[PDB]
């Protein structure tokens, strides 16, 4: 039989209430790949092309238990994790890869570390800009994105699916060296 | 098994052409951040979708090693970029262009005669004229001086970024972005 | 030049850093024997068909100077050893070791991102830890202790000899001649 390799996790949180936030960019990344997901522990699961992809159910900030169980039963290496989540050290318009380091207060990255116990898996960052102040961060990523910002949002969506799918077939440098410079604004 | 473009690197095969100027569009590949390796009468790498061809055939002849995948694959022209130096564009100015003439570049015209159409994309990537109009064969087969260089340099990078955006976005709005920029 | 393999050691440049227990790596690439010259963002020295390295970027940037010269010159993971100094094994320790996690060196670490793999291989030269984890940066900027300095110099002899194995076998049939070693006995 097969034996997934690789997890492409999309961060969110679940339910109706919170489908439309800054804060699940990543979920709607997952829900434009043309994939059937199905419950499976404490999430939604697709497989394509030999590994798994996760939409965890858990709220942002605990994906990590959704993750680490299916990393550790599958031997799935950090660097064959992909998170995919909004970020809002960049603007609108801007998406990098990245292999581990900062999570930059990104508490669902905060979460995966933790029970990954590494920093070292790896991300695709999709940036939603930031509020004037930091200490509007929780209420930032938990608004809509503004109507004047939907079109861009629609860009970086299509972006981020080919990037995406670059990754499972590459890897992360490649990745970076044909996406992280683009400007979808 | 579908692929859905090409973009063909101009060039001559071997270590003794790597650093001339005809190999300018070798030079734009291996900046892409690819992984070629031999396949057919070419060095190949798959990207997004589609390939990256660095012929082994001669510069001349490259329309041979482009033609058998264009066809297997049924990819139109509209979707074949060949990239290459052109001698009609000083060095420091990039050019798209969709279909036309091609104005004496015998590579351009070895892909037209395979493919048996013109309307394949071209990003054309200045290398300026020789003094002497007929040194033009030994112009391009020399490196470029050390004070172009830097020029070369920033023409790669630039070219590196036409190149992804054409696969993305097709070419009217990579014209749009990168026809007029001036490098020197 | 092809390029055969990379053999980068972990340090830090300046007069104050270099007889600090987090220069072992530079240490031992001193060993050598080499003549190293300024090449980006590094010191290199070339011979045996491969090139080694002390990295000017400072300790957790050495992945800097490491992936885009791995990248040029197409070397594999597997042929690229990091020398360095290793908390989790006390000083006397020499272990060779393919991929795994960092255990929080933050240089590893650098490379593993950089990279955006694992898979390179390491050669450990134990150091100890301190009592508390909350000294780690002062301990490994320190110069080792008095009665230290005579096991160090057992330690960097033999990990001279072991990169020279390396740089002819690779890791395991070193690892089976290097791994069982206790030079503070
Ligand atoms: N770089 C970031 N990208 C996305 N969300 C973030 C980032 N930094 C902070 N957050 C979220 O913003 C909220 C405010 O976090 P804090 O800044 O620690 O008060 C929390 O829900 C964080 O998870
Ligand atoms: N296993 C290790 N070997 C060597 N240096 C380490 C190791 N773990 C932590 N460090 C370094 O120790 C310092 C303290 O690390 P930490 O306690 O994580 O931030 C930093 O400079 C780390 O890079």
């Amino acid at each position: 039989g097969s034996h997934m390799m690789f997890l492409v996790v999309g961060q969110g949180n679940p339910g109706e209430r919170y489908a439309r936030t800054r804060h699940n960019l990543g979920f709607m990344v997952l829900d434009r790949l043309g994939l059937s997901f199905r419950p499976r522990g404490e999430a939604l699961v697709a497989e394509a092309e030999g590994g798994l992809f996760l939409k965890p159910l858990t709220y942002y900030n605990l994906t990590g238990r959704a993750v680490a169980p299916l990393a550790r039963f599958y031997k799935i290496p950090p660097e064959r994790i992909l998170v995919v989540h909004d970020e809002m050290d960049l603007p609108l318009g801007r998406i990098r890869f990245k292999a581990g380091g900062s999570a930059a207060g990104n508490r669902g990255v905060l979460s995966i570390e933790e029970a990954l116990g590494t920093r070292a898996f790896h991300r695709l960052r999709l940036g939603i800009g930031k509020p004037p102040d930091p200490s509007r961060g929780a209420e930032y990523v938990l608004s809509p994105f503004r109507e004047e910002e939907l079109p861009v949002v629609e860009r970086v969506l299509e972006a981020a699916k080919e990037a995406v799918w670059c990754w499972v077939r590459e890897g992360l440098p490649p990745c970076a060296g044909r996406f992280n410079g683009l400007d979808l604004s």
